[PDB]
């Protein structure tokens, strides 16, 4: 089996059904002790949780699900009614990420969607009924925080106030995204260092705060 399958096994037998809090613990507890994994992990999965409980987000856009570590993280802490959306390209990772989900029980405030977000993005509007974002969290490969990114504005599904978080600003950092928002007078910016998940290597987030045109 792969490393994916085996975290999710992991988290089967060694977490409480519907119990999120006790899935996030049993991931980390996995990639700190079995097997190193690219889940946000608990120093920046705090941040996380800090700057969800602040915007309390009605609707959140995650692009890159892996196996549903930020998307138990997020959606635990969502109001009642709110919503999370999650793209995964990889379709393998997608099936984990639902069968956590299910395992948390959080499978009714989740949608997974399969496909490259570049690609499902267009479709938010007309077949996901979306009308604009409160939160995006991006954490899929690097190189397409910056283009997806343009592509979330040109689409609409940006407002004043929209909170962009991305992972990895440092390692392995997003250059082109990081000098992008932090030179646009259409973002505020704030960073939070902190730790690569389960590494004594310094890395970070950027919040981003769209601004409107
Ligand atoms: C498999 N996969 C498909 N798309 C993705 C997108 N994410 C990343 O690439 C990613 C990578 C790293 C990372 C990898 C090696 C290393 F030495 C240090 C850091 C950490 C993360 O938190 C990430 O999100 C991953
Ligand atoms: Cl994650
Ligand atoms: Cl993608
Ligand atoms: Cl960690
Ligand atoms: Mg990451």
């Amino acid at each position: 089996d792969t490393k994916e399958q085996r975290i999710l096994r992991y988290v089967q037998q060694n977490a409480k059904p519907g119990d999120p809090q006790s899935v996030l613990e049993a991931i980390d507890t996995y990639c700190t002790q079995k097997e190193w994994a690219m889940n946000v992990g608990d120093a920046k999965g705090q941040i996380m949780d800090a700057v969800i409980r602040e915007y309390s987000p009605s609707l959140v856009l995650e692009l890159g699900a892996y196996c549903g570590y930020s998307a138990v993280r997020m959606a635990r802490l969502l109001q009642p009614g709110a919503r999370l959306l999650t793209m995964e390209m990889n379709p393998d990772y997608a099936a984990i990420t639902q069968q956590m989900l299910n395992f948390a029980g959080l499978q009714d405030k989740v949608t997974i969607l399969n496909g490259a977000s570049q690609d499902l993005i267009p479709q938010l509007k007309k077949k996901y009924d979306v009308d604009t974002l409160d939160m995006v969290f991006l954490d899929h490969w690097k190189d397409r925080y910056l283009p997806d990114t343009l592509l979330l504005e040109k689409c609409g599904l940006l407002r004043k106030g929209t909170v962009l978080l991305a992972d990895n600003v440092i390692v392995p950092g997003t250059p082109d995204f990081l000098a992008y928002v932090r030179g646009s007078s259409s973002f505020e910016c704030t960073h939070y260092s902190s730790y690569l998940e389960y590494m004594k290597v310094v890395d970070g987030l950027e919040k981003a705060i769209y601004q409107g045109p």
